[PDB]
Protein backbone atom coordinates (compact mmCIF):
# COMPACT_ATOMS: atom_id res chain seq x y z
CA UNK A 1 0.00 0.00 0.00
CA UNK A 2 1.05 3.57 -0.78
CA UNK A 3 2.11 6.30 1.65
CA UNK A 4 3.35 9.77 0.72
CA UNK A 5 7.08 10.15 1.43
CA UNK A 6 6.04 13.42 3.10
CA UNK A 7 4.68 11.42 6.07
CA UNK A 8 7.58 8.93 6.21
CA UNK A 9 9.86 10.97 8.46
CA UNK A 10 12.62 8.35 8.62
CA UNK A 11 12.81 7.59 4.88
CA UNK A 12 12.41 11.27 3.95
CA UNK A 13 15.31 12.27 6.19
CA UNK A 14 17.53 9.68 4.52
CA UNK A 15 16.58 10.96 1.05
CA UNK A 16 17.21 14.56 2.12
CA UNK A 17 20.66 13.62 3.45
CA UNK A 18 21.53 12.04 0.09
CA UNK A 19 20.28 15.17 -1.68
CA UNK A 20 22.53 17.38 0.43
CA UNK A 21 25.52 15.01 0.07
CA UNK A 22 25.28 14.92 -3.74
CA UNK A 23 24.71 18.69 -3.83
CA UNK A 24 27.82 19.19 -1.69
CA UNK A 25 29.92 17.03 -4.02
CA UNK A 26 28.60 18.78 -7.14
CA UNK A 27 29.25 22.21 -5.62
CA UNK A 28 32.79 21.18 -4.65
CA UNK A 29 33.44 19.91 -8.20
CA UNK A 30 32.00 23.09 -9.73
CA UNK A 31 34.34 25.24 -7.64
CA UNK A 32 37.36 23.13 -8.62
CA UNK A 33 36.28 23.33 -12.27
CA UNK A 34 36.41 27.14 -12.01
CA UNK A 35 39.92 26.99 -10.56
CA UNK A 36 41.14 24.51 -13.18
CA UNK A 37 39.65 26.65 -15.95
CA UNK A 38 41.64 29.65 -14.72
CA UNK A 39 44.83 27.57 -14.53
CA UNK A 40 44.25 26.20 -18.05
CA UNK A 41 44.93 22.46 -17.56
CA UNK A 42 42.95 20.69 -20.33
CA UNK A 43 43.11 17.11 -19.00
CA UNK A 44 42.16 18.17 -15.48
CA UNK A 45 39.34 20.32 -16.90
CA UNK A 46 37.79 17.42 -18.83
CA UNK A 47 38.19 15.08 -15.84
CA UNK A 48 36.39 17.36 -13.38
CA UNK A 49 33.77 18.17 -16.04
CA UNK A 50 32.84 14.48 -16.33
CA UNK A 51 32.84 14.07 -12.53
CA UNK A 52 30.56 17.11 -12.22
CA UNK A 53 28.17 15.78 -14.89
CA UNK A 54 27.96 12.45 -13.01
CA UNK A 55 27.40 14.17 -9.64
CA UNK A 56 24.71 16.46 -11.06
CA UNK A 57 22.91 13.53 -12.66
CA UNK A 58 22.85 11.64 -9.35
CA UNK A 59 21.53 14.73 -7.52
CA UNK A 60 18.74 15.19 -10.09
CA UNK A 61 17.75 11.51 -9.94
CA UNK A 62 17.32 11.75 -6.16
CA UNK A 63 15.10 14.82 -6.61
CA UNK A 64 12.98 12.93 -9.14
CA UNK A 65 12.77 10.00 -6.71
CA UNK A 66 11.31 12.19 -3.97
CA UNK A 67 8.69 13.61 -6.33
CA UNK A 68 7.67 10.15 -7.60
CA UNK A 69 7.12 9.09 -3.97
CA UNK A 70 4.70 11.93 -3.17
CA UNK A 71 6.55 15.21 -2.56
CA UNK A 72 5.19 18.26 -4.36
CA UNK A 73 7.28 19.71 -7.19
CA UNK A 74 9.14 22.69 -5.74
CA UNK A 75 10.57 25.82 -7.33
CA UNK A 76 13.99 24.13 -7.20
CA UNK A 77 12.94 21.87 -10.10
CA UNK A 78 12.50 24.71 -12.60
CA UNK A 79 15.55 26.61 -11.39
CA UNK A 80 17.61 23.42 -11.66
CA UNK A 81 16.30 22.92 -15.21
CA UNK A 82 17.78 26.34 -15.98
CA UNK A 83 21.15 25.27 -14.57
CA UNK A 84 21.13 21.96 -16.47
CA UNK A 85 20.32 23.69 -19.78
CA UNK A 86 23.13 26.22 -19.31
CA UNK A 87 25.53 23.50 -18.16
CA UNK A 88 24.84 21.44 -21.29
CA UNK A 89 25.55 24.52 -23.45
CA UNK A 90 28.81 24.93 -21.51
CA UNK A 91 29.82 21.34 -22.25
CA UNK A 92 28.85 21.75 -25.90
CA UNK A 93 30.99 24.90 -26.19
CA UNK A 94 33.94 22.94 -24.76
CA UNK A 95 33.32 20.07 -27.22
CA UNK A 96 33.32 22.52 -30.14
CA UNK A 97 36.33 24.57 -28.99
CA UNK A 98 34.26 27.76 -28.59
CA UNK A 99 36.23 29.39 -25.80
CA UNK A 100 34.27 32.63 -26.34
CA UNK A 101 30.97 31.01 -25.34
CA UNK A 102 32.70 28.91 -22.67
CA UNK A 103 33.84 31.84 -20.53
CA UNK A 104 30.59 33.78 -20.99
CA UNK A 105 28.43 30.80 -20.04
CA UNK A 106 30.69 30.09 -17.04
CA UNK A 107 30.06 33.57 -15.63
CA UNK A 108 26.32 32.98 -16.01
CA UNK A 109 26.65 29.48 -14.53
CA UNK A 110 28.29 30.93 -11.42
CA UNK A 111 25.21 33.08 -10.75
CA UNK A 112 22.69 30.31 -11.46
CA UNK A 113 24.70 27.94 -9.23
CA UNK A 114 24.65 30.29 -6.24
CA UNK A 115 20.87 30.65 -6.58
CA UNK A 116 20.46 26.86 -6.75
CA UNK A 117 22.43 26.45 -3.50
CA UNK A 118 20.34 29.06 -1.69
CA UNK A 119 16.98 28.00 -3.12
CA UNK A 120 17.47 24.26 -2.72
CA UNK A 121 18.62 24.40 0.89
CA UNK A 122 15.82 26.82 1.83
CA UNK A 123 13.13 24.66 0.21
CA UNK A 124 14.43 21.47 1.84
CA UNK A 125 13.71 22.92 5.29
CA UNK A 126 9.94 22.71 4.63
CA UNK A 127 9.58 19.73 2.25
CL1 LIG B 1 11.45 19.65 -6.47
Amino acid sequence: HHENLYFQSSEKEELFEKLKQTADEAVQLFQRLREIFDKGDDDSFEQVLEELEEALQKHRQLADQGRKKGLLTSEAAKQGDQFVQLFQRFREAWDKGDKDSLEQILEELEQVAQKAVELGLKILKTQ
